[PDB]
């Protein structure tokens, strides 16, 4: 079941995921810390 779409798909949600951390988490946890 070759359906690239969704695997393609899974990877945007890893990916999105992964740099939504990248961005939206790591100034506020840069300021937490230091």
């Amino acid at each position: 079941m070759n359906l690239n779409a969704t695997i393609l798909g899974q990877a945007i949600a890893f990916v999105l995921f992964v740099l939504f951390c990248m961005k939206y988490v790591w100034p506020p946890l840069m300021a937490a810390i230091e």
